[PDB]
């Protein structure tokens, strides 16, 4: 089934604008952070992996292996303290799904990101899948126990170069995000399989999809999902932009804020999207 009468970000605009599209799901990486100072840590390019040299590793992955973690913490906190931002700012591409959110478009935003902005920008518990966890929230490591400490419990104890202990029971404080050796979230699985039923169209922005969770997840929305890629770089995933078969994929090539400024524009909401990343700004240097 054909659903975009054009292959373009017109196209998706105007279906975007038809009673069919009800559904949105977003799929979220790096590339929505990096204009926020949150560079993508994650892929090998940004050489993360060369800055650890300092803290004497078995392997550089050991700093986020969660056998190592639990054995020796200090690496990880120590490289947290080194590289965190100076303000929590979302970009204009975290308040465009705001926008979807508050207009009833957002089904859910899937997201590889544990940086928060998506919470930041006022997308709520139910409107995440955050399928890497997130620094939002800590636990104490006892199963018995499991504590919950806030991120700002967590920033004072990394600035404070004391290691997160438990107050009850003496464990390590972990932040929620899956280390190297744990499984994903059931929360991605379980939401999938109903998410994807429901979907009239995938935003999939700021994620190469050449990349785990993502590439899976696009490859079983329904044949007739539209799909709309906002990245610096090409797409995995099993996507066609360009062959004579291509019927329901489209890509926007630049920086993810610049492409929702211009599917915002197309929609006539790119006033209301400049607006609230000024408002959502202000109200944060107010109380920062
Ligand atoms: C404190 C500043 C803050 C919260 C703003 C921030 C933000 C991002 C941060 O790191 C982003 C990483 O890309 C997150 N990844 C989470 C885990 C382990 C690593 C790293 C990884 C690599 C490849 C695939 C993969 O799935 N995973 C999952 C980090 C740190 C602390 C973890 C220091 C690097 C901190
Ligand atoms: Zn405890």
């Amino acid at each position: 089934e054909r659903l975009l009468d054009e292959l373009t970000l017109e196209g998706v605009a105007r279906y975007m604008q038809s009673e069919r599209c009800r559904r949105v799901i977003c799929l979220v990486g790096a590339g929505i952070s990096t204009s926020a100072g949150i560079p993508d840590f994650r892929s090998p390019s940004t050489g993360l992996y060369d800055n650890l040299e300092k803290y004497h590793l078995p392997y550089p992955e050991a700093i986020f292996e969660i056998s190592y973690f639990k054995k020796h913490p200090e690496p990880f906190f120590a490289l947290a303290k080194e590289l965190y931002p100076g303000q929590f700012k979302p970009t204009i591409c975290h308040y465009f799904m705001r926008l979807l959110k508050d207009k009833g478009l957002l089904l859910r935003c899937y997201t590889q990101n544990i940086d928060t902005l998506e919470r930041i920008a006022g997308l709520e518990q139910e409107d995440l899948v955050e399928a890497h966890g997130t620094f939002y929230t800590s636990h104490c490591v006892s199963a018995s126990c499991r504590h919950e400490y806030p991120l700002s419990w967590m920033k004072e104890k990394i600035f404070s170069e004391v290691t997160p202990k438990c107050e009850d029971c003496q464990s390590l404080v972990k932040p929620d995000i899956v280390f190297f050796g744990e499984s994903l979230p059931a929360r991605f699985f379980s939401c999938m399989q109903s998410d994807f039923l429901k979907v009239d169209l995938l935003l999939v922005m700021g994620t190469s999809l050449q990349v785990q969770p993502f590439a899976s997840l696009i490859s079983k929305a329904p044949l007739s999902t539209p799909r709309l890629l906002i990245n610096k770089e090409k797409a995995g995933g099993g996507m066609d932009f360009d062959s004579k078969k291509a019927y329901r994929d489209v890509a926007w090539l630049g920086e993810c804020d610049q492409g929702c400024l211009a599917l915002a524009e197309l929609l006539g909401w790119k006033k209301e999207l400049e607006d609230l990343v000024r408002r959502e700004h202000a109200s944060i240097d107010a109380q920062s």
